[PDB]
Protein backbone atom coordinates (compact mmCIF):
# COMPACT_ATOMS: atom_id res chain seq x y z
CA UNK A 1 0.00 0.00 0.00
CA UNK A 2 0.76 3.61 0.71
CA UNK A 3 1.10 6.04 3.80
CA UNK A 4 -0.05 9.28 2.17
CA UNK A 5 -3.04 10.28 5.30
CA UNK A 6 -2.29 12.05 8.37
CA UNK A 7 -5.13 13.46 9.99
CA UNK A 8 -4.90 11.88 13.23
CA UNK A 9 -1.94 11.02 15.53
CA UNK A 10 -1.68 9.31 18.90
CA UNK A 11 1.37 10.04 20.88
CA UNK A 12 1.89 7.34 23.45
CA UNK A 13 3.55 8.81 26.39
CA UNK A 14 2.98 12.41 27.74
CA UNK A 15 6.32 13.09 28.71
CA UNK A 16 9.23 15.75 28.18
CA UNK A 17 9.43 14.30 24.93
CA UNK A 18 5.64 13.06 24.02
CA UNK A 19 4.46 16.28 24.97
CA UNK A 20 6.22 18.56 22.36
CA UNK A 21 6.02 15.81 19.83
CA UNK A 22 2.29 16.18 20.77
CA UNK A 23 2.12 20.11 20.66
CA UNK A 24 4.49 20.06 17.43
CA UNK A 25 1.56 17.49 15.68
CA UNK A 26 -1.48 19.60 16.99
CA UNK A 27 0.23 23.21 16.19
CA UNK A 28 0.86 22.01 12.86
CA UNK A 29 -3.03 21.45 12.20
CA UNK A 30 -3.48 18.04 13.13
CA UNK A 31 -6.04 16.01 16.05
CA UNK A 32 -3.69 14.08 18.44
CA UNK A 33 -4.83 11.33 20.92
CA UNK A 34 -2.30 11.70 23.96
CA UNK A 35 -2.21 8.50 25.50
CA UNK A 36 -0.67 7.76 28.87
CA UNK A 37 -1.50 4.50 30.96
CA UNK A 38 -1.61 6.43 34.41
CA UNK A 39 -4.57 9.09 34.67
CA UNK A 40 -2.18 10.79 37.10
CA UNK A 41 0.15 11.92 33.78
CA UNK A 42 -2.54 12.82 32.08
CA UNK A 43 -3.98 15.39 35.21
CA UNK A 44 -1.60 17.87 34.94
CA UNK A 45 -1.02 17.52 31.10
CA UNK A 46 -1.96 21.60 30.94
CA UNK A 47 1.38 21.76 33.03
CA UNK A 48 3.69 20.96 29.89
CA UNK A 49 1.84 22.99 27.41
CA UNK A 50 2.27 25.85 29.32
CA UNK A 51 6.32 25.46 29.87
CA UNK A 52 5.81 24.62 26.37
CA UNK A 53 4.56 27.52 25.03
CA UNK A 54 6.83 29.65 26.74
CA UNK A 55 9.57 28.13 25.06
CA UNK A 56 7.32 28.91 21.57
CA UNK A 57 7.48 32.00 22.80
CA UNK A 58 11.24 32.59 23.43
CA UNK A 59 11.92 31.10 20.55
CA UNK A 60 9.87 31.52 17.32
CA UNK A 61 9.67 35.19 17.15
CA UNK A 62 6.46 35.13 14.51
CA UNK A 63 5.81 31.99 14.60
CA UNK A 64 3.92 31.35 18.09
CA UNK A 65 0.36 32.67 17.56
CA UNK A 66 -1.42 32.21 20.84
CA UNK A 67 -4.38 31.43 18.80
CA UNK A 68 -2.79 28.39 16.98
CA UNK A 69 -1.54 27.09 19.71
CA UNK A 70 -5.05 27.51 22.07
CA UNK A 71 -6.66 25.59 18.75
CA UNK A 72 -3.60 23.26 19.12
CA UNK A 73 -4.51 22.51 22.62
CA UNK A 74 -8.05 22.33 21.78
CA UNK A 75 -6.93 19.79 19.04
CA UNK A 76 -5.31 17.25 21.79
CA UNK A 77 -7.58 15.17 23.61
CA UNK A 78 -5.80 13.36 26.73
CA UNK A 79 -6.75 9.37 27.02
CA UNK A 80 -5.92 6.39 29.18
CA UNK A 81 -7.39 4.11 26.80
CA UNK A 82 -5.44 2.53 23.77
CA UNK A 83 -8.58 1.61 21.66
CA UNK A 84 -10.11 5.23 22.04
CA UNK A 85 -6.34 6.61 21.23
CA UNK A 86 -5.59 3.95 17.90
CA UNK A 87 -8.81 4.00 16.27
CA UNK A 88 -8.72 6.15 13.76
CA UNK A 89 -4.93 6.81 14.32
CA UNK A 90 -2.70 7.56 11.12
CA UNK A 91 0.24 7.47 12.38
CA UNK A 92 1.28 6.55 16.15
CA UNK A 93 4.53 7.82 17.65
CA UNK A 94 5.39 5.84 20.99
CA UNK A 95 7.65 7.57 23.09
CA UNK A 96 7.28 5.56 26.37
CA UNK A 97 10.23 4.47 28.51
CA UNK A 98 13.35 3.18 27.30
CA UNK A 99 13.01 -0.01 28.75
CA UNK A 100 12.46 -3.00 26.15
CA UNK A 101 9.92 -5.04 27.99
CA UNK A 102 7.54 -2.42 28.44
CA UNK A 103 8.32 -1.47 24.60
CA UNK A 104 7.06 -5.10 23.34
CA UNK A 105 3.97 -5.21 25.65
CA UNK A 106 2.70 -1.59 24.44
CA UNK A 107 3.90 -2.59 20.84
CA UNK A 108 1.75 -5.87 20.83
CA UNK A 109 -1.36 -3.92 22.00
CA UNK A 110 -0.84 -1.14 19.67
CA UNK A 111 -0.33 -3.76 16.60
CA UNK A 112 -3.40 -5.63 17.49
CA UNK A 113 -5.77 -2.61 18.47
CA UNK A 114 -4.97 -0.51 15.43
CA UNK A 115 -5.89 0.07 11.69
CA UNK A 116 -3.53 -1.56 9.05
CA UNK A 117 -3.54 1.63 7.68
CA UNK A 118 -1.50 3.26 10.20
CA UNK A 119 1.79 4.01 10.34
CA UNK A 120 4.38 3.01 13.35
CA UNK A 121 6.81 4.72 14.96
CA UNK A 122 9.60 4.45 17.77
CA UNK A 123 10.94 7.36 19.03
CA UNK A 124 13.93 5.54 21.01
CA UNK A 125 17.38 6.77 20.78
CA UNK A 126 18.45 4.33 23.97
CA UNK A 127 17.81 0.95 21.99
CA UNK A 128 17.70 -0.53 18.62
CA UNK A 129 14.13 -0.22 16.60
CA UNK A 130 14.29 -4.11 15.26
CA UNK A 131 14.88 -5.08 19.04
CA UNK A 132 11.66 -4.21 19.37
CA UNK A 133 9.61 -3.99 15.98
CA UNK A 134 8.45 -7.89 15.98
CA UNK A 135 6.23 -7.12 18.55
CA UNK A 136 4.14 -4.88 16.97
CA UNK A 137 3.50 -8.08 14.88
CA UNK A 138 3.50 -5.64 11.28
CA UNK A 139 7.45 -4.65 10.87
CA UNK A 140 7.16 -3.74 7.21
CA UNK A 141 5.51 -0.66 8.48
CA UNK A 142 7.36 0.05 11.72
CA UNK A 143 10.32 2.48 11.74
CA UNK A 144 11.94 4.86 14.18
CA UNK A 145 11.12 8.73 14.26
CA UNK A 146 14.21 10.47 15.88
CA UNK A 147 14.14 14.00 17.63
CA UNK A 148 16.16 16.73 19.10
CA UNK A 149 15.36 18.64 22.26
CA UNK A 150 13.26 22.25 22.34
CA UNK A 151 11.79 20.25 18.99
CA UNK A 152 9.89 23.39 18.12
CA UNK A 153 13.28 25.49 17.54
CA UNK A 154 15.61 22.39 16.60
CA UNK A 155 12.99 20.89 14.60
CA UNK A 156 14.80 17.61 13.02
CA UNK A 157 12.88 14.59 12.17
CA UNK A 158 15.21 11.87 11.40
CA UNK A 159 13.54 9.00 9.79
CA UNK A 160 15.75 5.28 10.42
CA UNK A 161 13.74 2.03 9.45
CA UNK A 162 14.71 -1.27 9.86
CA UNK A 163 15.93 -4.26 7.38
CA UNK A 164 12.26 -5.17 7.08
CA UNK A 165 10.79 -1.25 7.00
CA UNK A 166 9.18 -1.08 3.44
CA UNK A 167 9.85 2.20 1.49
CA UNK A 168 6.41 3.05 1.58
CA UNK A 169 6.66 3.58 5.56
CA UNK A 170 9.81 5.24 4.91
CA UNK A 171 8.60 8.02 2.57
CA UNK A 172 5.30 8.40 5.18
CA UNK A 173 7.35 9.04 7.73
CA UNK A 174 9.11 11.76 5.88
CA UNK A 175 5.64 13.50 4.66
CA UNK A 176 4.56 13.13 8.11
CA UNK A 177 7.54 14.91 9.51
CA UNK A 178 7.04 18.11 6.92
CA UNK A 179 3.49 18.55 7.08
CA UNK A 180 4.23 19.14 10.53
CA UNK A 181 7.10 21.67 10.26
CA UNK A 182 10.02 19.11 10.89
CA UNK A 183 12.99 19.39 8.74
CA UNK A 184 12.86 15.56 7.74
CA UNK A 185 16.20 13.20 6.59
CA UNK A 186 16.50 9.06 5.95
CA UNK A 187 18.82 7.47 8.00
CA UNK A 188 19.53 5.10 5.30
CA UNK A 189 20.63 2.07 7.51
CA UNK A 190 19.84 0.98 10.87
CA UNK A 191 22.30 2.32 13.83
CA UNK A 192 22.50 3.38 16.96
CA UNK A 193 22.46 7.15 17.19
CA UNK A 194 20.95 8.29 14.16
CA UNK A 195 22.96 11.28 12.57
CA UNK A 196 22.53 13.67 15.03
CA UNK A 197 23.95 11.73 18.46
CA UNK A 198 25.99 9.85 16.14
CA UNK A 199 27.94 13.49 15.67
CA UNK A 200 26.95 15.06 18.91
CA UNK A 201 27.79 12.20 21.70
CA UNK A 202 31.73 12.31 20.75
CA UNK A 203 31.60 16.29 20.09
CA UNK A 204 30.00 16.56 23.66
CA UNK A 205 32.45 14.03 25.00
CA UNK A 206 35.46 15.88 24.21
CA UNK A 207 34.11 18.92 25.47
CA UNK A 208 33.46 18.13 28.46
CA UNK A 209 36.51 15.63 29.02
CA UNK A 210 38.68 18.86 28.07
CA UNK A 211 37.08 20.86 31.24
CA UNK A 212 37.26 18.04 33.36
CA UNK A 213 41.27 18.00 33.02
CA UNK A 214 41.13 21.24 33.68
CA UNK A 215 42.83 21.84 30.28
CA UNK A 216 40.04 25.00 30.07
CA UNK A 217 36.92 26.85 30.97
CA UNK A 218 33.97 25.81 29.18
CA UNK A 219 33.86 29.30 27.76
CA UNK A 220 37.37 29.00 26.36
CA UNK A 221 36.10 25.83 24.04
CA UNK A 222 32.48 26.85 23.46
CA UNK A 223 34.64 30.66 21.74
CA UNK A 224 37.05 27.91 20.01
CA UNK A 225 34.87 25.93 18.30
CA UNK A 226 32.18 28.92 17.55
CA UNK A 227 35.58 30.98 15.66
CA UNK A 228 37.36 28.32 14.64
CA UNK A 229 34.40 26.28 12.98
CA UNK A 230 32.59 29.42 11.84
CA UNK A 231 29.52 28.51 14.68
CA UNK A 232 26.99 29.69 17.07
CA UNK A 233 27.01 26.86 19.42
CA UNK A 234 29.63 25.01 21.12
CA UNK A 235 29.35 21.99 23.44
CA UNK A 236 28.54 23.33 26.57
CA UNK A 237 26.35 25.70 24.92
CA UNK A 238 24.29 22.70 23.74
CA UNK A 239 24.38 20.97 27.15
CA UNK A 240 22.67 23.82 28.32
CA UNK A 241 19.87 23.44 25.77
CA UNK A 242 19.72 19.21 26.08
CA UNK A 243 19.63 20.01 30.00
CA UNK A 244 21.58 18.95 32.56
CA UNK A 245 19.03 16.07 34.14
CA UNK A 246 19.45 13.85 30.32
CA UNK A 247 23.04 14.89 30.25
CA UNK A 248 24.14 13.99 34.13
CA UNK A 249 22.65 10.30 33.47
CA UNK A 250 23.75 10.01 29.68
CA UNK A 251 27.19 11.21 31.58
CA UNK A 252 26.70 8.09 34.79
CA UNK A 253 25.86 5.59 32.57
CA UNK A 254 29.59 5.50 31.21
CA UNK A 255 30.87 4.88 34.26
CA UNK A 256 34.47 6.44 33.76
CA UNK A 257 35.36 8.39 36.71
CA UNK A 258 35.90 11.80 35.22
CA UNK A 259 32.50 11.41 33.66
CA UNK A 260 31.16 10.56 37.12
CA UNK A 261 32.69 13.45 38.46
CA UNK A 262 31.01 15.96 35.42
CA UNK A 263 27.27 14.32 36.39
CA UNK A 264 28.24 15.13 39.90
CA UNK A 265 28.88 18.70 38.96
CA UNK A 266 25.70 18.96 36.67
CA UNK A 267 23.66 18.03 39.82
CA UNK A 268 25.15 20.33 41.84
CA UNK A 269 24.04 22.80 39.32
CA UNK A 270 20.74 21.53 39.15
CA UNK A 271 20.64 21.22 43.03
CA UNK A 272 21.16 25.57 42.85
CA UNK A 273 17.82 25.54 40.48
CA UNK A 274 20.42 25.77 37.21
CA UNK A 275 19.82 23.15 34.46
CA UNK A 276 20.01 24.64 31.56
CA UNK A 277 18.53 27.43 29.13
CA UNK A 278 15.01 26.01 30.91
CA UNK A 279 15.44 27.38 34.20
CA UNK A 280 17.62 30.59 32.19
CA UNK A 281 20.96 29.38 33.77
CA UNK A 282 23.52 26.50 32.99
CA UNK A 283 27.02 27.21 31.78
CA UNK A 284 25.49 30.30 31.00
CA UNK A 285 23.00 32.91 32.08
CA UNK A 286 19.98 33.79 29.56
CA UNK A 287 17.50 35.95 28.82
CA UNK A 288 14.17 35.94 28.69
CA UNK A 289 14.21 35.70 24.91
CA UNK A 290 16.77 33.24 24.71
CA UNK A 291 19.70 35.52 24.82
CA UNK A 292 22.68 34.18 26.30
CA UNK A 293 24.13 37.13 28.80
CA UNK A 294 27.53 35.56 29.08
CA UNK A 295 29.14 32.50 30.59
CA UNK A 296 28.33 31.33 34.27
CA UNK A 297 31.85 32.21 36.16
CA UNK A 298 32.15 29.36 38.95
CA UNK A 299 32.53 26.85 36.38
CA UNK A 300 35.62 28.29 35.89
CA UNK A 301 38.84 26.69 36.81
CA UNK A 302 40.63 29.75 38.84
CA UNK A 303 44.02 28.09 39.68
CA UNK A 304 42.37 24.77 40.38
CA UNK A 305 43.96 21.88 38.74
CA UNK A 306 40.95 20.44 37.66
CA UNK A 307 36.97 21.00 38.26
CA UNK A 308 37.26 18.76 41.31
CA UNK A 309 40.31 20.17 42.96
Amino acid sequence: SEFTRFEQVAVLGTGVLGSQIIMQAAYHGKKVMAYDAVPAALEGIERRWAWIRQGYEADLGEGYDPQRFDEAIARITPTSDLGEALADADIVIEAVPENLELKRKVWAQVGELAPATTLFATNTSSLLPSDFADASGHPERFLALHYANRIWAQNTAEVMGTAATSPEAVAGALQFAEETGMVPVHVRKEIPGYFLNSLLIPWLQAGSKLYMHGVGNPADIDRTWRVATGNERGPFQTYDIVGFHVAANVSRNTGVDWQLGFAELLEKSIAEGHSGVADGQGFYRYGPDGENLGPVEDWNLGDKDTPLG
